[PDB]
This record gives C-alpha cells, structure tokens and sequence, in this order.
C-alpha cells in the first residue's frame, strides 16, 4: 500500500499524470504569492550516498513550500549495510520521519530500504535512473508547448540514467523518442524493451540528422555521464553528435532543446543553442522543484 | 539555576519523573495528530564531536515538533578548545542559541561548556554514559508493563555508556539491576557505587542464569560497544552471554528485551530474540524522539 | 536594481544608516518577545568555501527570526566554478531560493556570482573584507555609546579583512580611524585610499600610544589574521601593539574594546582588557545576528 516512488515504470500511467497535474496546480498557487502548509510536521529524510546539490537543494526547498522539514544526510552519516542491517535502518527511520529520498549509486539498496521501510522511499536518483529529472522534464515541455501525447523527443549521444527514464516517460505519457547512438539500431537495452512494451515509439539509429528530423524536443548530457571518462575519446566518440545550430535546424522549428545539468559548452552542446531561443534548460532545472513537491506531496497522502 | 541535563545522577528523582511522565503527555497529544509550537523561535545547537546519525535524527525531529529550530554542527566545524577557549564558544553560542546537545567523547570538554554557557548544555551520550537512551528505555518499559518501581533488569555482558546511566536509572527509579559479566562480583564501578547509595539494587556475576533468572527485562550491547574490539576475543568473552531462546526463557514470562542499536543478530543476540515477541527494540528507538523532547522541553522552560 | 550586499563602499551611506536603524528596531522586537515571520517562504543559500561557524550560526539564526529558511552548503558541495560555469550555477540557485550569502577566499567568485543572480548576494566574508563583522561593531558602539559621528577608533597591528572594511565604514558612518601597523605611516592601502576620497580621516602611525590616544575604541585581533602564520615572529612583530591596561588606560575613558573573534589572550590582548569592564567583544559577536537579520530583510525587500 505504501506509495513509494522508485521509477516511472513502476507507477501507473494516470498516477504519474495526476502528479504532473498537481504539479502545475500548486506551482500556479506559489507563483500567485500563496504559501501554505498541507504538510506541517512531515519530515523528509534526504539520503545522499553520493554528492547531488542540485537534488538536495530542490528537494529541501520543495518540502519546505508544503510545509515540512527536512533531515540532510550523507553517505559518511549514513551507508545503508555498513553499521546494521538496511532492514534496521529502514525500521528506526521510519519511526522518526515520514519519507526518505534517496540517491544511491545501485538501485538493490534503495529497493530493500523501500521493502523494510513503513514511509515512502523516493528514487532521487541512481546510476541508472532518474525518474525525477524526466518528470521535470515532461512538466515543462507541456509548460511551453502543451500536450505531449504524440510528440517525438530525439536523444543525443548513448545512455545514462536521463535517457532511461525518458524512454520509460515515452510509454507513460504516449509519446516517441529518437536516439541516435554509436551504439545504432542494436542498443540492447531493458529500458526500450519495456517502453515498447507499454506504449513508447521508440527509434534507435547511429545517424543525428535522422534522430533529429521534424523532432519537437531535441535531448543530451555530458559525455561523462554518457560513458566517457576520457575527454579526447569522448570527443571523438561522441562529436558527431553534437548539439548545435546546424542539427537544431533539422528539428521541427518549434523545437525545443532539453539537458540535465550540469552541460559542458563547446563539447555535447554549444553556446549558441544552450543559451539560444529553443533552450529551456534552466526552466526544466526550476521544475525539479515544482515536480518534486507534487511527488512528496503524492507520497505523503492519506 | 540553569537546567542543564548532564546525568541521571546530577538530576533529581522527582524531576526526571516529571521529564518521563511529560514525555508521556507530549507523545499521546502527538499520536492524535496534534501539531503544536510551545518552543517556537528557541534554538538548539547540535555539536557532534562523533558521529551519532540516530542521535542527530531523534534529537531534530523532536526540536522541530516542539515548533523549535536545529543547527547541525560537526566536530570538524567545532572541537571544543581548538581555535579558541571552551569559556569563549561557550559564551558566543549562548548569544546565538538557546540550548546546546553535545555528543562528546570524553566527559569533562561538556561540563565546562555546561560552565560558562548561560543556555541549558544538554548530555546526547558521552563514551562513558546515556542519560537519553535510559530515559528512552525506562519510558518503553513503563508504556509494556507499567510501574517500573521494584522491577529487576538484567544486562548481559560488561559495562559501557548505556549500562552505566541504567544503574544511575536504577537509583533514580526505584528497581534492580543484575548484572552478569565476566568481571563478576568484582566489578569496581563508580556507577554501581553511586547507585547502591542512592537507592538502587544491584547484583553482580559472572553467570547469565543468576542474573537472567526472573527479570522482567533482559539487555545487551555489541562486543564492540562492551570493550572487545576483537572479533573472534569478542566472541570469545563474550559469546556465554549471548541473548538467545535459552536465555530469554529463564527470565519472567512477560520479560522484554531492549538493546540501544545498532545491534549485530548471531552475536551478542540471536535473530529469535531480537525480531521475536518479547523484542522491543523498535519502540525503544522510537522512544529516543518522544524522551528526548521532554528533556529539550524541560531544559527550555521558564 | 537587484540589492547586491558585496561591501560597504559599494552600497550608499544612507542605506547602510536605514540597515543599521532596522537592526535596532527588529532587535527591540525580539527582546520583547516577539516572534514573527515577514519573510515566511523566503530561502537563504549560504555557500561557504572557508568553514566560519559564528558566521553561519548568526545568519541561520537571523534569518529564521525572519521566518526564513536556510540552506547550508560546502565548499565540497558548491564551489562555485569547478562542475560548471558561475553563470549556470547562479541561474539555477536563482530559481530556487531567495538570496546567496558567500564565504569565498578571494572576491572575484563572489562578484561573478552577483553578476549571474537575479537574487541578491551577500558577502558573509572574504580574506579582503567583512563588512558584516563592521556593522555589527558599529552597531554595538552606538548601543553603548550613541552617535558614531566624529567618534575615533585605533586599530593595532596590521591589516586585514576587518580593518579594511572598518575604514570603509569610517568613510560611511562620518567617523575616524587610527592605524598603528609596523608599516608605519606608509601603509599603501586601496581601503584607506577610498575611505579618505570618501569622508574618512584615516592616521596611520608605527606608535601604539599616538594611536590609542583619547581614543573611543581600541580594536585588534590575531596574530595570524593580521598576517602572522608564526607564533614567535608574530610575537616578534606584533608584541609591541599589544592591547593590554597600560593601552586602554591612553585611551578616552570610556573607550570600548572590540575584537572579531575568536581572540588569543595573552597575544593580541590581555586577559584583564578582554574580560575587564571596556570589553564589548561578547555584544559584538551577538550583534552579528542583529545585524546580518537587518542585512538580509533589506536584500529580501520588495
Ligand atoms: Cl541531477
Ligand atoms: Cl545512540
Ligand atoms: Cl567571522
């Protein structure tokens, strides 16, 4: 019964859209001026098994706008298994605070808090998905461009955790996503897999122009985070795939251009397009805030 | 004057039971859903000179029920006496805030804070005493099984922090504490000097039975916590005093089992016992928050 | 139009006349009980690159009497320029909260920082300047002894962020400063430069007594933070600017002693001048709060 948010694919479809609603409906109460508190004397414990300031900062600031307090722990403070068992853990937290978020490296330590524990556990973010990011991400395109039924989002570059949980997203809110990979059209990946499964259109290819023809949302991360340590081979691998003017002008022209944080100028993106017309890289970083609050608030009810 | 809470023994009877029964008070007001600030606009400093998350935790989130205020310092952002006397942090802090929890190692750097600070100094546990985790357990024996005056508890294994502020408690509560260690009847303890004089019963023995016989709560630490740093030593002195089936049947009938966590199942106590029926542990951890709220609140009065 | 708070010579003197007014009508309000909240909802980022506890203890207690919130961050966790640039940095903490203050070493990142925030800055302190620390002690002055105008301080021993920012206020608040420093009347400072352009009278002398002469304040502080990293040539160098009775006693009679702590008795100052009756140290630390609550409700106004 307990409403824990651990991934796209493990909500439904209309419980994801009612949070993405509830989203829109308190962010227009704050921006009116109205600060409330439906959630006085609700903790969040924040666990960070590794550094996010940006995850903490828009998580902490969000329970605070509902009214509630929260509790920043670290990975020094707080490595689920090294002092007791996570079943331990997850037991006395939950005597003490009435959600915990998360962001660990693997998911099974998340999974056995959520098993263990009688609040809500929240999936900041892992190495593998962040399904936080991607439901800000969906909140605003459909800010700046409305429904986003039917729509084609292209994907620069290989995976990562974003790329995951947006083609998770794809199936969720019945829309299409364009990746274009060294990796071309044999990806072999669970995510996909999935997202074909339950609803998603999704196109791999090795070719950027083919990805990004006619896309209404053009996506990339650094090449760090998409699996290249070394800067030279990152370059090389991935500099085709640049995001730049020349590939945004193959996108529909109301294209718009998408990126987790933190981006890298000159490198998977240019000046140019990130600080261009068709960014909105830092209204999709305001919406982990107002996405956030509408998922705590979600696991917070009843 | 100031209401400082270093010890069971440098507080008195009628007050700490006072402490307990608001605690009780303040705990069923919480339960029925009642979200009040009688401390709204109070301060409490928290200095970590080690790490102690569920000390942090419970001590937080009942400062925050109070309608209080926390601030999170570590040994690393203060060491008493480093970068400036005890007396001059002491005085400056007492400018700023409105109560100071320590969790020190040794006993003397927080009793000459406790000197020179104009605000309560309050014990969150020392290497040598626990004030808060005893005022915790007197307060889950007494919600289990009433009135704890006259009754006998009986500890497992060699002195620490814990055991020691027990006895204290023993004095200051009216009950019996036995005692089954391998220093046996000779134990030298300041604490079990204090407490003999002071009211309390007290046996020593090197034997599990004798002490285990008829109690009416049976409790342990890790070997760790009890001076075996050694694993295999540990077990070694140790494993004659495991808490296990055979041992809990020697007790009273309606005996619990408490343990300050964490706790390490197959040693010191077995899974049976401790994830058992007569296991309390949880609530007891819980209890740390609804105890340590009527210090903080007894310490802020006035 | 944003309400940067980056240095006394960079906001109008009647500005910082109204924050220092404020400070004392919002400190009466407290003292007589009252706790109240005109900045409910409003979140405070504080970013500190160098760990200073009194710093971070004042404004997170200050902005809390405003009914704020707080968000404490590292130099491991934020510094400013290493994961991205300034810029994007900047732009996404704008989105979620409602003013910055810094502690940086050098000024430049601090500077860079307001440049990008639509929020205001505010600079907790540098290793060049701390105008925080100098409306506290102006503050304090004018509470122990009235109007500031016209009034003389001394300053002994050499220059630092303290001193620079004291003959910034020297310029701003109409009065003068004596300087004994070994320099000599030689001191080539940008500060003093300023201050004198700026309404200022600025001595600068080798002789301790010409300095301390009739004076209303005499201020120091540590070897090491006047530029000492040695104890014995510290003590070599600045033994002769001792603040010690003998020195007060050639200053006006009611003359305060001030001192940004922490402070080294038996070094900078004595034990009696410190801890004697002219000792104002303890009223200027706590007035950090007073006037930093008074700093952050003018950059959060409107
Ligand atoms: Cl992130
Ligand atoms: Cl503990
Ligand atoms: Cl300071």
């Amino acid at each position: 019964g307990i409403k824990h948010f651990i991934d796209l694919s493990t909500v439904p479809a209309t419980e994801l859209r009612a949070i993405l609603e509830d989203a829109k409906a308190r962010k227009a109460r704050l921006k009116a001026g109205e600060v409330e508190r439906p959630y006085a004397g609700k903790v969040l414990a924040m666990i960070f098994e590794k550094l996010s300031t940006r995850t903490r900062v828009s998580f902490d600031v969000g329970m605070r706008q509902l009214g509630g307090e929260t509790i920043m722990l670290t990975g020094s403070e707080m490595q689920l298994g090294r002092s007791e068992t996570i079943a331990d853990t997850a037991k006395v937290l939950s005597r003490y605070v009435d959600a915990i978020m998360i962001r660990t490296t693997a998911h099974e330590r998340m999974l056995e808090l959520a098993e263990y524990a009688t609040v809500p556990v929240i999936n900041a973010l892992t190495d593998d998905t962040h399904p936080c990011q991607i439901m800000a991400d969906v909140l605003t395109y459909e800010e700046h461009r409305g429904p986003i039924k039917g729509k084609t989002f292209a994907w620069m570059g290989d995976g990562n955790n974003v790329l995951h949980s947006l083609v998770e997203a794809a199936a969720r809110f019945d829309f299409n996503v364009n990746i274009a990979t060294p990796k071309g059209s044999e990806p072999k990946s669970q995510y996909i897999d999935w997202a074909r499964a339950n609803g998603a259109g999704i196109m791999s290819t090795t070719d950027p122009e083919k990805a990004a023809s006619g896309a209404d949302c053009i996506v990339t991360d650094t090449w760090v985070s998409m699996g290249q340590e070394d800067h030279a081979r990152g370059h090389n691998v991935f500099i085709p795939y640049q995001v730049n003017a020349n590939l945004m002008a193959k996108a529909d022209p109301k294209a718009l251009f998408m990126h987790c944080l933190p981006a890298h100028r000159g490198e998977e993106v240019t000046d140019e397009v990130i600080d261009g017309p068709q960014s909105v890289v830092f209204d999709e970083a305001e919406n982990r805030l107002h996405a956030q609050k509408a998922i705590l608030a979600w696991c917070l009810q009843d």
